[PDB]
């Protein structure tokens, strides 16, 4: 996240660290959200890669012990079957990650609330990205988990040709664009938690920023819309 502040410890419990095993010890790659005690939603391109990969939940500070983290393996990969890897303008950028055990629930992990089906935030709606990625374009891994304030960018406006073009899609959230704040990477498959009729919910899963780099003006981080995908997650769930 550039731009980005500290988030407190206790405000994003759905925010899940995907990590990968490199070595003997593991790395931070990718964001997600614990959607159930046993299943994480990421974006697909995360898991793309042949990794070894496990999920910590309760996690703030990625180089310190917090006293509230969980660690837990992923036993099943879910990616949606349109995606395709050589065209994440297409869409279709998510993924359900079944864990191996079920994890507890209290202040620091928490599922993340969906929004109902169909829902499409008005322009410029108030919405924070969260995540440990870069802190800036070719830069570093955040340290502590970070927040920042991205309003929405609406389709009309982000599909227009100072923006994305086409390469933007109908099942596709924007948000940002102001070349202050952005998602950048280590972001990707995370949350973009939008406050509606007084709660968060996660309408948003990170898919890409620009290859010209993270916080570009009229370059929105784009997100998948987890409101386009609301019939797939539970067929999902309900299958595995
Ligand atoms: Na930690």
């Amino acid at each position: 996240v550039v731009g980005g502040t500290e988030a407190q410890r206790n405000s994003w419990p759905s925010q899940i660290s995907l990590q990968y095993r490199s070595g003997s010890s593991w790395a931070h790659t990718c964001g997600g959200t614990l959607i159930r005690q046993n299943w994480v939603m990421t974006a697909a391109h995360c898991v793309d890669r042949e990794l070894t990969f496990r999920v910590v939940v309760g996690e703030h500070n990625l180089n310190q012990n917090n006293g509230t983290e969980q660690y837990v393996g992923v036993q099943k990969i879910v990616v949606h079957p349109y995606w395709n890897t050589d065209d994440v303008a297409a869409g279709y950028d998510i993924a359900l990650l079944r864990l191996a055990q079920s994890v507890t629930l209290n202040s620091y992990v928490q599922l993340g609330v969906l929004p109902r089906a169909g829902t499409i935030l008005a322009n410029n709606s108030p919405c924070y990205i969260t995540g440990w990625g870069l802190t800036r374009t070719n830069g570093q891994l955040a340290q502590t988990l970070q927040q920042a304030y991205l309003p929405t960018v609406d389709y009309a406006i982000c599909s227009s040709s100072s923006y994305w073009g086409s390469t933007v899609k109908n099942s596709m959230v924007c948000a940002g664009g102001d070349g202050v704040r952005s998602g950048c990477q280590g972001d990707s498959g995370g949350p973009l938690h939008c406050l509606v009729n007084g709660q968060y919910a996660v309408h948003g899963v990170t898919s890409f920023v620009s290859r010209l780099g993270c916080n570009v003006t009229r370059k929105p981080t784009v997100f998948t819309r987890v409101s386009a995908y609301i019939s797939w997650i539970n067929n999902v769930i309900a299958s595995n």
